[PDB]
């Protein structure tokens, strides 16, 4: 029931998990609250308590802004933090197998939510399946997230950027002094995320402080070179300063902006956030990842291209449909209740509002090379259109281009495609599989029978949950028992990758070659 810390005695509770018996910490701390003086800067190293933490409930969520386009609706709602917000955050999870493992391998969960949300206590993370049916160890921490999290005065260590990254690498880093008194192998830690918990698996992958607190990763749909992904030097100021502005902290001295920002309540923070840019969507990353010379040394492109990152075997994927959630956040003429039948006119509407500062020729570019119809007729043609551009540009072929890259320096690397739509799903037909509906069969609630899935939505599950423990376990994520389809490794020659469904898991080969070439070899020009 107790196990002793570096920093102190943390006490656990017991759960009932299929007919057995999963130990969950629930809110260990791993770093001083990064509160008054501390907000904006790197966590800091936590000092021992004396008496027995209780970790018995999920801590606080981080501050952050709410999805509120659909009050009411579970599609929309079950990603919004489940805990109160607080500036105090700075939590993690621990489930262990009961009995208590020997030397297991440890899995650490990066939650997504464009750096700017998300939580590490939603349902659709509960690690608790993955140490029942796996007896591996899961991890799963929050981190700071908006401009809390990654505002940037470059250099300056009173806001240097990067500090929700940082977060995720101090708990990384408690992981390591501690696993072991769990029963965890901190030799064998793999990580994986979602999103922008996907592209910040990948900015480990990158930097030096993070190589050796981690074995093996992997990235479901995010990468570190989607366009979404980093902000720039020249962006980051111009939003500090707007954030400054609008908040009437605008001063001379860089470091007096600073502490005028630490005198703000969370709120203010949170409501001008939105407004830093012009360009001003509901899936704007205002305040996201920076080349801050601490954590990211370079700009991560030259890192990639050059080979400079962790020598090590990654698990990357994508959904089919990638794009069609972001849709009825802003796109004319979509709805998630009817079918978003839109017209020519309204996919170019589109474009500007997904590609608002990309010039004309840019704009007709992308309508261009996804307008040449199978059959024109077909009414479905323009929504079906608009999806694939967002979901190819933003993830599937950042995504693609980072595991050839990736590969090319002599590394295993395995690639998937998820095509299976959640019988559970919520969101209308036309949206597909949509971005983030994998997450639910990799931790294993479709193995809960109560939980009204299908059966071969639970065998689907079973056997992901497999590949990825046989993953982080192995570096090689097969299922040996169950006549499976063998996973070949992704090379950037024959680029090969394996289908993810209820039916048949197929190997094929060159996933979007027509759209990715466009996306990687054409558009960045423009
Ligand atoms: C860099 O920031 C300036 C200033 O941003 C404005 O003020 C902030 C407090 C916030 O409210 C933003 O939404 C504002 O736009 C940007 O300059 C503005 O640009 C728009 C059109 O691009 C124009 O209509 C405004 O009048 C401009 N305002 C000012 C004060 O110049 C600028 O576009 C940003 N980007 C770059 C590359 O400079
Ligand atoms: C699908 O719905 C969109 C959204 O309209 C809203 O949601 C509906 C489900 C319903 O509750 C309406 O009362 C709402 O207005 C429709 O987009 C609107 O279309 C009309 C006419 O074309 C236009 O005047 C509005 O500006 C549109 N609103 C937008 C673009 O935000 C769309 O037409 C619907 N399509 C189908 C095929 O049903
Ligand atoms: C939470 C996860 C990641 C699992 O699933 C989803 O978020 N969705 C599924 C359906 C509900 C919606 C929830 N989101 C709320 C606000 O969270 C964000 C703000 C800002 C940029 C965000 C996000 C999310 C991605 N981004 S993005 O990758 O950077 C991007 C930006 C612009 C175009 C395309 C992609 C959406
Ligand atoms: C920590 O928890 C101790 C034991 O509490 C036991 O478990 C919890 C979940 C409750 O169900 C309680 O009724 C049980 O006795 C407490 O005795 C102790 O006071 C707690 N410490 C702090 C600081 O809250
Ligand atoms: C756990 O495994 C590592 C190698 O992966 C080994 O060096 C270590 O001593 C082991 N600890 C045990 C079995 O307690
Ligand atoms: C104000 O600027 C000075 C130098 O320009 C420097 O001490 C620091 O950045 C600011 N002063 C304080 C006390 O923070
Ligand atoms: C393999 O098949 C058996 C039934 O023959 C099933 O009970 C088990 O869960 C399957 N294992 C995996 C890893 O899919
Ligand atoms: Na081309």
């Amino acid at each position: 029931i107790i196990i002793a810390t570096k920093n102190g005695k943390v006490r656990g509770m017991q759960l009932t998990v299929f007919g057995g018996t999963v130990t969950a910490f629930l809110g260990i701390p791993y770093a001083q609250p990064p509160l008054g003086r501390l907000r904006f800067k790197k966590p800091q190293s936590l000092t021992k308590w004396s008496d027995i933490w209780n970790a018995t409930k999920y801590a606080n969520s981080c501050c952050q802004n709410i999805d509120q386009s659909f009050p009411g609706f579970h599609g929309s709602e079950m990603w919004n933090p489940n805990t109160d917000l607080s500036e105090d955050c700075l939590y993690l999870n621990v489930w262990i197998p009961a009995p208590k493992p020997k030397n297991a391998t440890v899995l650490i969960w990066i939650y997504g939510g464009g750096f700017q949300t998300g939580t590490s206590s939603l349902h659709v993370y509960d690690g608790k399946f993955l140490a029942r049916v796996e007896r591996v160890i899961v991890v799963s921490m929050n981190y700071r997230v908006g401009a809390l999290g990654f505002l940037a005065l470059p250099g300056n260590p009173e806001a240097p950027g990067n500090m929700g990254l940082f977060d995720q690498q101090l708990a990384l880093q408690w992981v390591q002094k501690n696993i072991a008194a769990f029963g965890g192998n901190p030799k064998s830690v793999t990580l994986f995320g979602e999103s922008a918990g996907a592209a910040s698996v990948s900015l480990h992958l990158l930097s030096p402080g993070s190589h050796s607190l981690f074995t093996r990763a992997i990235l479901q749909s995010g990468s570190f070179n989607a366009p979404w992904a980093v902000t720039s030097l020249y962006e980051a100021r111009n939003r500090t300063l707007n954030l400054a502005k609008l908040t009437g902290c605008s001063r001379e001295n860089e470091t007096e902006i600073i502490k005028c920002l630490r005198n703000k309540d969370p709120q203010e923070i949170l409501l001008n956030e939105a407004f830093v840019v012009p360009y001003g969507t509901p899936l704007s990353v205002n305040f996201g990842p920076t080349v801050d010379g601490d954590f990211l040394t370079d700009m991560p492109d030259i890192l990639l291209e050059l080979g400079q990152f962790k020598k090590t075997q990654i698990l990357v994927g994508v959904n089919k449909d990638e794009g069609t959630a972001f849709l009825v956040y802003g796109a004319p003429g979509f709805s998630k209740d009817n079918n978003s039948i839109i017209t020519r006119k309204e996919f170019q509407e589109g474009l500007k509002i997904f590609f608002p500062g990309v010039s004309e020729f840019g704009k007709e570019s992308i309508l261009f090379h996804y307008t040449d119809w199978v059959d024109d007729q077909r009414p479905e043609n323009y929504r079906e259109a608009l999806g694939d551009v967002v979901g190819d540009y933003n993830f599937i072929c950042p995504a693609l281009e980072f595991t050839k890259k990736f590969s090319e320096w002599g590394n295993n690397a395995f690639f998937y495609y998820f095509e299976h739509r959640s019988s559970k799903l919520p969101w209308p037909e036309w949206m597909g599989v949509m971005h983030g509906y994998e997450i639910e069969f990799v931790f294993g609630l479709p193995l809960e029978r109560r939980d009204q899935y299908t059966k071969a939505e639970e065998i689907l599950s079973r056997s992901i949950v497999k590949r990825w423990a046989n993953f982080a376990k192995y570096g090689n994520p097969q299922e040996t028992q169950n006549q499976s389809t063998s996973w070949p490794v992704f090379k950037s020659t024959e680029q090969k990758y394996l289908t993810l469904n209820t039916e048949s898991t197929r190997i094929m080969t060159k996933l979007r070659a027509q759209q990715c070439r466009f996306w990687t070899s054409f558009f960045p020009k423009v």
